[PDB]
């Protein structure tokens, strides 16, 4: 495992963390959620290390009130990812939203 690594640690639940990412993000306060996110997002880091949501949710938390708040491009990307996660495992290069390097950074 030098270039490719998919060794997830010992976890328990994950869909529930997504469940927040969806209703938390869309049915609570898109901008007033980055600071409230971190709390629940840190309790289940291993869930975000299954499909690669850590990298994304960290970015959602990064905005917070006052800053980027919510470009709609991260959420739509995260929610749509939940919908992909909850209904699949194959994930795309969504890291491009904040430093592209999911699999092929350059991709010739």
């Amino acid at each position: 495992g030098s270039h490719m690594s998919a060794g997830e640690p010992h976890e328990t639940d994950c869909s529930e963390i997504l469940d927040h990412l969806y209703e938390f993000l869309d049915k609570e306060m898109p901008d007033s959620d980055a600071v409230k996110f971190e709390h629940h997002f840190e309790e289940s880091s291993p869930c975000l290390e299954k499909y690669g949501l850590e990298q994304a949710v960290k970015k959602l938390v990064k905005r917070a009130a006052g800053q980027d708040d919510v470009p709609g491009d991260l959420r739509a990307k995260v929610m749509g990812r939940l919908d992909l996660i909850r209904s699949g495992q194959s994930v795309p290069e969504h890291d491009v939203a904040a430093a592209p390097s999911s699999s092929a950074p350059q991709e010739s």
